[PDB]
């Protein structure tokens, strides 16, 4: 299991500011919870050669670090050391409720971003909770109050295809092979295509974005600590959204 | 005008951490821009008795401080000293485009929160822009690149009724008189009803909410610095949201 690819020491070096006084997530996102959650997701950081497995862990930690970042350009240790600072979306302007018989909503509950992937929407709390055997639809704040559940929501997101979108897993491990349509659309395997799965609509195929550069900075720093190459196609500026 | 009521020194004391290294808005929000923007909205901080004018300025700065706060519980000088830390919505989940004949969404543009009230949605950039003579529908990021336009969007929001919502201005000055329906819904004049106008659907009538307590914490600190009372009905925990 991934414990022997990423030690407690490596995890704490990567996420070295998450326990800062100014981080609302201080003490929450533990190495023990990450390792436990990973055991619940067969193939996570155990798919492919050693370099691919480390790139998967760096890609997952890089994208989730961006979603939760407390960084700023002049921050101590630089902006790519401030991952996992936040638990909950800042200043949500919606309840993130899209009602259906398929995807119900709970009275008074708000499905704003929580945990490492900033899991949002009644439908994702619903599907994820079903997959991990916890009722997140009626207890969505468990994603911000239970660290193993928190990580499982992010790993669930990472590991779960949402057609037409492949899983971030299948992309970063090279299991995903682009279709004729993807090729024509400039959608190519690598870290960029994980940005496309995560927030392509707002971030991809529209040229340079500060948010995409932030995603890449975390990924490169974590790859550097693992002593692995980044692979190719790190940005999605020239990829059509899935 | 309001520069007599709120000095540069008072403004900077209220917003004493906005220029700290960790605040993305550092250097952007100026006293001069606030005072300039306030001149485009007559009545703002010049409606009612002296204490009511100070409460209006404290309420406006308190609500906008919440929308842009960098505060945390252990923050230097307390969490209610960290207003105006942010300029743009963090990690927006949406482009905030509702296709409209009146307010067509502009190519590659995003209507995420900007400036002191975190103005959002093509239709609000459109209506606000029309009112202050700026094409914010096609140039939304002006709300984050010009400090006077930035303050004007927030003061536009503060001063503009959106029936059934009264203006925050009319609520805090006591011009707004609750209807029979408002009274049985617990909607009464004071700071709480400004929270209800601003985000009542998500924040009000649901018992305690951290975001409401934060809005009140800023308002009270600003009233303390002005040496004025808070008035009544500071929370909306037991107010039904306005339509
Ligand atoms: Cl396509
Ligand atoms: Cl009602």
């Amino acid at each position: 299991d991934i414990s022997k690819l990423i030690s407690r020491g490596t995890f704490d070096q990567m996420l070295k500011h998450r326990n800062d006084g100014a981080c609302p997530a201080k003490g929450f996102y533990t190495y023990d919870a990450f390792i436990a959650a990973a055991k619940a997701f067969p193939g996570f950081g155990t798919t492919g050669d050693d370099a691919t497995r480390k790139r998967e862990i760096a890609a997952f930690l890089g994208q989730t670090s961006h979603e939760t970042t407390g960084g700023w350009a002049s921050a101590p240790d630089g902006p790519y050391s401030w991952g996992y600072c936040f638990l909950r979306e800042k200043n949500p302007s919606s309840s993130y409720c899209s009602p259906s018989p398929t995807y119900p909503c709970a009275a008074g509950k708000q499905y704003y971003g929580r945990g490492p992937i900033q899991l949002s929407w009644n439908y994702n709390y619903g599907q994820c909770g079903k997959a991990i055997g916890v009722d997140l639809l009626n207890n969505p704040d468990l994603v911000a109050t239970d660290p193993v559940i928190s990580f499982k929501t992010a790993l669930w997101f990472w590991m779960t295809p949402q057609s037409p979108k492949p899983s971030c897993h299948n992309v970063i491990t090279g299991i995903w092979k682009p279709s004729a349509a993807d090729q024509s659309a400039g959608r190519v395997a690598g870290y960029g295509a994980t940005t496309n799965i995560i927030n392509g609509g707002l971030e991809c195929g529209q040229g340079w974005k500060a948010q995409v550069e932030d995603r890449i900075g975390f990924y490169k720093r974590y790859c550097d600590i693992f002593k692995v190459g980044y692979g190719n196609n790190l940005d999605c500026y020239n990829q059509r959204p899935f």
